[PDB]
């Protein structure tokens, strides 16, 4: 889309909670995933969709801006800032309910291990290339995942393109953002591995993140639709049988957006 | 929310106020101020009573102001606006003794010191903190003298929005049920860190050089409602581990040093 | 030696490029990984096998010609100005049922950790490379190039150790580093972690650009209307149910902006 | 207009006897609530030095006088590289490992200002008997190991005030400026940075660095870096030197 | 000491000198190149004799400079003067080698990495880097072939200021026994970070494009006495383990890229 010079009623505020989808085994464990199996093998590995945290996804209707999209100059709405926050951080200090001991007479064991927090905020649903630990895993029913992977998809396996069009369907083990596209979306994450890890999760109302790219262009919302997108596995959490499932919590998005005179 | 108008500044425009906040952490009994009760563990899902003294809480202590002696009744009046908050962790050294009640690291070692899970927070604002409630076990049966979200349903594990409170009582909103609300506090500045993990170290800095700024992107700070301001604060440094193996959250009193400015407003 | 002159204006190109990593790959099925690691050799019998060692990934990129005659005094060169580069399948590694092994009773399986090794470069030239060993007394697989007549001093600088990147999947990471004595028209990065539990911590986003101007403001100049990638991205160790490990790589990918820049001929 | 002085603080770690300067005696754990009483020894205390600087004034009536000014410290912990011995007197990691390298909780801090550094007395345990030759928080009660703000003093004695018992009081200290960090953890990792190219400026918000009284420049510092345990298992913590290097300008000021 | 004057710009007034320093871990035999002999613990203090092979030491070389004086009886003349440095520690990657007499961490698994405490530092000045001795153990009996700080005293664990030397030559001064003098050292700009712990991870950076200014707050680089330029280096990765569960310091070298302009001075 051909851009034009920014303008100085030109603006508007949009905000959104997106919660996590881990996989909700029953409706008492929202937010966190199945008991997660281990030590399946490669050629017979068949996850539950509950097992499998998949991303999350909210499509914000703006407001109509065009009464004439076969105008030749027809203006859009454009991202220019974003907080955003991840919602319930104090919940895990929650050491007693349903949790393993970490010694006799000691509180219990704090959510640990892999994490991966992220989120994307686009004029477009994020675009998504697929990589498997595993190209064998046999993926259930509910879920989107690489179509004919080969063994090529543990590395660069092009023929797997996707959008993040649909709220718990796209596993976060199956697909990563895609930066060889994604020019009218801005993402960002983190992964840290390890069964140990500390998560370390910084919450402020203080911190923007300006959406214009190099030449000063924030994500174009077409159709009058913006897209936030977001994961957030915190880590494991252990039952006190030793068991674990993912844990994650809800992403607060607020952003910014200006009116932008595009070529149409 | 609140239209302001332009910055106008001259002699005796400033003022400055200064406060001490004590941990809320549970306080067993009077000789275990800055501790929590012991922790439990392994408690069933649907069985799980904490006691309020297991229980840290929110630090909050409303700072009254000086009277600028506006009358509300005129559309334009003066309100203290904060500018700048200089803020410290107070007594880190504390946790260097490890001799008192603790229990060695191996024979002939030293104490344990205090570590794991850590939480520390503080905000500044011209009105009580706004929070949001969410629970790692919506089924939690929750003490009578603590403040936690009312009809708790499936949802309250993740997003349930009618969990909205406000920080206006010490000692009384528990930290694992409330965090601060991304979707309101305009008229608030908020900061945290939570850690988790029972091996994390407490990794605290102290200085009286560190300033941070509470002008938002167009240039306000907080606006001090009815001539009063709002310090809120939690500091969970992480656990005590007595002899025997028990353990307790450990808090430490929080510091801080406001500086305001008259401004003019819409009224 | 390249006396660089003004810069085209109005003259820019943008190429794209997908490496996969290089980490062994045992079988059909197991790309991106090693093949199960040795330990415990001895010094004066040490042979491993290609697919246990990791090798350099690089990708000659061609770019469009635009010169009609190499006899003017005045040439044009393409020059990278910046880049934008990324780890990809970063959450593939949230896998932890496939092939694991459990942390303990009932648990989940063990995430890939340990020893890594992140890097990426980008040039006019191959990556020039100085030849450093752990054991100079290793006996290195056919199908590799290392370091040739290793001695003494091979664990230390041996400046006969001089090679170029040339190959992909050929020079063993564990023998060559980028050489900081050369590399004039190559800019490269690189971060080795060392642990066996060290976490692995990868970021990605598309808003993240390196740029590729000397202290001069001079790009890398490439020679041969070629541009040179190159990669390694050890993640770390792969734990199997039997607790035998191998490294774990990703590919990576690179978004490089070019300009066109007269130069002295 | 300009001056500089410089100052090496040996560390104040408790020093059993002359064979062990840099350590404490040998730590104590388990000991009842109501029935601590720690050797000074076994204590660390704040280092502390009154650097005397050049007189600039010759009569104290005066309406407009000179005061010597702070402007830039540059400051350096000493001897970081003697932990790289781990063969005297450590104990081994595993059966033909090299020893234990110092490591656990550490308190690294410093501070320039032209009085005694003012502190606030907060303590794990009030009900602590401390040792003769010690200043400690008087009077202590329950609320001294929250906020007890009957507790205030100076550092105006060297290996005196035990830093398990004083913190820099914020709500003072306008003519002092102190950094400091602490790390608990008994596996914790030392980490010190060296070189001679950092600087820290001294001066605060409006310009104005700390103002020497009586010609007089209060350097304080604390470096715990951890701890060494013995073969036995035994620990003491450890400190080091820190090294301050102050430029001062002359400044007038009220009077 | 030296006036300093006008700097020589333009044509014929830089030059560009590198550099690679091999370390100085101790090298037990000729195998052992960039590796400590193995380690020993528990050594009493009044009985602890350590070999030269066991101590690494400080790297040093100075680097002879183009003559820039064809005439040595004026009023002033023309100094080297050090402006950058890139730097880089050599071999990284060949840490990633956990096959050749390594320990595996356990049951069908891989090598133990080399690991734990690790010393990395540098120094560029126009003279020897000048050092401080400080001890861990001052009744150490220290080697023949090494220079150790003299007369050890019950001071030399803190501050003894006696203990001064000049880094003058190479594989000779431990680096446990030497820091650089802070109190000194007006002609050099030295740079190091130690980390401590057995099970510290080495975390190590390689590039071609990071630059250190070598100007001091008055814009002026080390001047080259004697045209001569020193490097000096430190670049202990950790310990290597044995099958045998045995350990010995393992040292990489480093690489110098100095770039130099003339500088006027009064003679
Ligand atoms: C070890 C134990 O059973 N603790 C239970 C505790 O019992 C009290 C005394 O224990 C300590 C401790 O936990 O180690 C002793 C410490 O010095 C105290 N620390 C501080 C900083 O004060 C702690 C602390 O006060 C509490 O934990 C705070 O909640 O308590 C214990 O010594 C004492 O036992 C004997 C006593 O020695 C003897 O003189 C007398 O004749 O009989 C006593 C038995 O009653 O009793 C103390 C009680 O007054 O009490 C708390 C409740 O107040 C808990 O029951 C605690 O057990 C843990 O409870 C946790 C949940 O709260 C969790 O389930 C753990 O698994 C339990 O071990
Ligand atoms: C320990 C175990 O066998 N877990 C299997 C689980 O069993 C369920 C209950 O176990 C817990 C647990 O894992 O500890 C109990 C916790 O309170 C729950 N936590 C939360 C936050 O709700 C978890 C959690 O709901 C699930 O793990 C999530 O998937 O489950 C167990 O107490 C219960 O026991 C029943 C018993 O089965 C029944 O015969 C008897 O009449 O009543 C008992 C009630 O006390 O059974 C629960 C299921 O009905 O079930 C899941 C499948 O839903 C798994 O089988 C799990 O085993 C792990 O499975 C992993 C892969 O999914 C992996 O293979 C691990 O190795 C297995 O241990
Ligand atoms: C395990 C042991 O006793 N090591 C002592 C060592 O013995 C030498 C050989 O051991 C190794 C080792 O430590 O594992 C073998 C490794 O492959 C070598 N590594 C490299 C990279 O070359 C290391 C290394 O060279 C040295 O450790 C560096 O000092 O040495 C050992 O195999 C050999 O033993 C047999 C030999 O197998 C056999 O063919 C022959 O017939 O008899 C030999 C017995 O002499 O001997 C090697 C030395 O000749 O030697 C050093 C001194 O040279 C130490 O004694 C070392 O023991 C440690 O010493 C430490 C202090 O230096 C500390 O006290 C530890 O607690 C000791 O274990």
């Amino acid at each position: 889309i051909e851009v034009l010079g920014v303008k100085t009623d030109s603006f508007t505020e949009v905000e959104c909670f997106l919660n996590p989808q881990m996989g909700n085994p029953d409706e008492h464990q929202k937010g966190l995933s199945k008991s997660l199996a281990a030590e399946k093998q490669f050629t017979d590995d068949s996850p539950d969709k509950e097992q499998l945290p998949c991303y999350s996804v909210a499509r914000i209707p703006l407001p109509n801006i065009n009464e004439d999209l076969t105008c030749g100059n027809i203006l859009m709405w454009e991202a220019v800032t974003v907080k955003t926050e991840v919602i319930g951080v104090t919940a895990m200090l929650n050491l007693h309910s349903g949790t393993q001991k970490t010694h006799e007479n000691g509180a219990g064991k704090p959510i640990q291990g892999s994490n991966f927090h992220f989120f994307a905020v686009g004029g477009e649903p994020l675009e998504l290339q697929g990589v498997l630990a595993n190209y064998r895993t046999k993926y259930p029913a509910q879920t989107v995942t690489p179509k004919n992977a080969t063994v090529d998809s543990q590395q660069m396996n092009t023929d797997h393109k996707a959008v993040l069009d649909k709220d718990n369907a796209y596993p976060v083990e199956c697909w990563v953002p895609d930066p060889s596209k994604n020019e009218n979306t801005r993402y960002f994450g983190t992964y840290t591995g390890g069964e140990n890890v500390p998560p370390v999760l910084h919450i402020t109302n203080t911190a923007t993140t300006v959406l214009l790219d190099e030449q000063g262009v924030g994500p174009l919302c077409k159709a009058d639709s913006l897209y936030v997108s977001a994961v957030d596995i915190c880590g494991l959490f252990t039952n006190t049988s030793g068991t674990q499932q993912w844990k994650g919590l809800p992403r607060y998005f607020k952003i910014t957006l200006r009116k932008r005179s595009v070529k149409n």
